[PDB]
């Protein structure tokens, strides 16, 4: 499973997945990617769950 987890330290616009990615990679996630669930762009971190 791909666990999409809301980024904690990400503050800003997740236009590119790569920024999300890096922030998630620094939070403790293999990768990060952007999502739209708010008026703007929200970074989410992806991690393999079963």
């Amino acid at each position: 499973r791909m666990c999409k987890t809301p980024s904690g330290k990400f503050k800003g616009y997740c236009v590119n997945n790569t920024n999300c990615k890096n922030v998630c990679r620094t939070e403790g996630f293999p990768t990060g990617s952007c999502d739209f669930h708010v008026a703007g762009r929200k970074c989410y971190c992806y991690k393999p769950c079963p």
